[PDB]
């Protein structure tokens, strides 16, 4: 019978007076594709000051440094881009929620339904000046321990930046009285071109149908894969091929294995194109690459089409061939300029069955130390939004008090009830 | 009464051979932060029936004429994190240093129950300078009886166990007599590099574990603990009775490890909810293809990690462990699994991510009962009558070491020493699961 309710909402402002300014967002920040909400849970257990007046206080502090994080969002009519007011004004809104049970009765949120990881989860707050980028909710358990839930408008940052704003958001909380790595803007430097008689790529359109679609019975579920299920499926794809000097990652297996199991579970058609997009890095592609202060959008997505057919009768080496090779051109910088040209044209001009996308926030909990007096989160867990799960499969780590999955992968997957059913049992297959 | 060891001379042993000048590369085990500790041992000897100093420093200066890396500088850049060595160039040389102690080897019983601060006193330290540090070092302690203590330090960045036992032979080969080291060595760091996977984020097993209701605190102990052979093959058989071994044997590492660990869990009193990690070395040196030459003297292993919860360590038997160290000690062997690994660690060093995380839960262990079987050590003062091995104060606190007893105690062939740091209260407990 759980019940949460919230207490309280605040607006909390930064400590310090921000110029009134009017920012500008990059490129990739401005994909209209981007403009969804990511959240996230941080579980903390008990300790043997409160949390939720220490974030607060923290909060108001590290918007002195993430000033843009309290400004407002809103898209121009005349641009279709993104305009970001700070300064003077706003502010971030703080939630506090009490739960009727303790953490232990939701076993550190390691088995949460996606739902129900909802009631954990602040929203964004919208205005006539558009909307906040950032909102924070701490939901106080029976236990003494608690979870802090973010939302995050992914227009404003990837995984990379919202590690590190989360991490100098508890390092302040801790006492620290700077951030260890101090943010930039310098959003113009991933900026595109767009090209006037060049018809832009779309991902997804005129992919393969699925007999399935469209439903609405959708259902998420997360699959584990063990360390020894990833081994021997990269022992076994060696043998088919040997990539020499190369190693083949956990991504690039797992990815090519979901891809696979995905287009047989939705029956695509055979004849039509099935595309996987996956996310590369490109800090270092520019020149010189980006600063660790950096937090906009740093990453391109790479397009992998083949026949649904041929996703299904390729070997699984086959497939991480091309994978290899969709991010070995990510890394060239004149790619990446026609990437943004390409996002560009989108902008300005303003389904997909058939259309599959690989996430990675593996590193969400990487980026530094999140213990401010509770001994840092005993599970991370990031939440789908909801306006991509349907298309996307997520790679996660396990919480860190799972020791029977230490070194394996957990992927969130959201599939029709009938294509679920058979996903998992041709997942089944890795073990 | 006190112990007084008094430093007489430091000079820079320079090779009696022309040396390259050259700056080398490392590893990817070598530039490995985790192993940026210095090893140190003493080798006590025994009087004849003054010499021995000016002997070593001979064989010391032809021996830096095979290894002359160890008597460049170590330092790693900031630019890549990585470590470099340079060799050959003005002011190189490794630093020896003679001392002289106020009292006979007869009253420390050939250091069989020496303090560990108490052994520094015979062991040299790693020379610093603009340039970084030399990797390695000696010190001959002159004691008023005749005999001598060689200590030594050798940063763990330049050399494993394996690699240490091979020139500290080597020295002592040279000292006897021998022209030539008998066992060529080789350089070839570059048959050990990782290469880091893009979209792979970094792995550090065992950051955070469970917590110890002990810690913090500034009262750690270090104990020697003495298990004899009958000890070990009566747990053993025990174990032997819990689980139909095939003919697969179990070895006194795996058991004893065991055994450690779930009295260290005891002992500790680490939360039963939370995750202790047990770790442990394989040598990988068959593991490469092609396989490394004996006279590689680089970083030659992996680290593998055992996890579970408190709770697990204290139920589980002591074959349910073993099972798991065995799968551990299988893992290592794969060719495959030792690239991913090295990717790993290029990773990390690349990233250079902050170090996160509860350790009391973490448990190290090392073997170092092989530190005297790689040869005779005899040039002739005859065959060290002990060797005692120092945990680093940089790890001694996770660590556990195996050791062979001193070849003078009988009543110990077969034994095993296992040298503990805990806290002091911790300490008790743990002598007490150590009893049976």
């Amino acid at each position: 019978p759980l019940m949460v309710e919230k207490m309280l909402t605040e607006m909390v402002k930064p400590s310090k007076h921000i110029p009134q300014q009017t920012l500008n967002l990059s490129t990739l920040d401005n994909d209209p594709y981007n403009e969804v909400i990511y959240k996230a849970c941080y579980v903390f257990k008990a300790k043997n000051n409160r949390p939720e007046a220490l974030l607060r206080e923290a909060l108001s502090d590290l918007l002195g440094y993430y000033y843009p994080l309290s400004g407002s969002l809103k898209r121009q009519e005349s641009d279709r881009k993104l305009q970001l007011s700070c300064g003077g004004d706003g502010g971030v809104p703080f939630t506090v929620a009490t739960a009727n049970v303790e953490l232990s009765s939701l076993k550190n949120l390691e088995n949460i339904d996606s739902d129900t990881a909802l009631n954990f989860l602040p929203v964004l707050h919208v205005d006539i000046d558009g909307y906040r980028p950032f909102a924070l909710q701490v939901t106080k358990f029976e236990c003494g321990g608690f979870i802090l839930g973010m939302a995050m408008s992914h227009a404003m940052c990837d995984g990379y930046g919202e590690g590190h704003i989360m991490c100098a958001l508890t390092d302040l909380a801790g006492g620290k009285k700077k951030p260890m790595v101090t943010p930039i803007w310098e959003r113009e430097r991933l900026v595109g071109k767009p090209e006037d008689d060049q018809p832009p790529f779309v991902p997804g359109d005129d992919t393969a149908a699925s007999p399935y679609l469209p439903t609405d019975d959708w259902v998420t579920e997360k699959i584990t894969i063990r360390a020894d299920s990833i081994r021997r499926l990269k022992e076994a794809t060696l043998k088919e091929y040997d990539f020499s000097n190369e190693t083949i990652t956990t991504f690039e297996v797992i990815g090519a294995y979901l891809w696979k199991s995905r287009v047989k579970a939705l029956n695509l058609d055979r004849d039509g194109v099935t595309v996987l997009g996956l996310s590369v890095g490109i800090r270092n592609v520019v020149d010189p690459p980006l600063p660790d202060g950096y937090y906009g959008n740093a990453y391109i997505d790479m397009y992998v089409p083949l026949t649904a057919r041929e996703v299904e009768e390729f070997t699984i080496s086959d497939i991480v061939k091309l994978i290899k090779e969709a991010k070995r051109n990510a890394h060239d910088k004149d790619y990446l300029q026609e990437e943004l040209a390409n996002t560009e044209k989108i902008i300005k001009m303003n389904k997909k069955d058939g259309l599959f996308c690989l996430t990675d926030w593996r590193n969400i909990g990487i980026f530094g130390s999140m213990d401010f007096g509770w001994d840092e989160p005993v599970n991370i867990v990031p939440v789908v939004p909801s306006e991509t799960a349907r298309t996307v499969n997520m790679f996660m780590r396990p919480s860190r008090l799972e020791s029977d999955m230490v070194g394996g992968v957990q992927i969130v997957v959201t599939l029709p009830r009938i294509a679920m059913v058979k996903f998992k049992e041709e997942m089944e297959a890795l073990e």
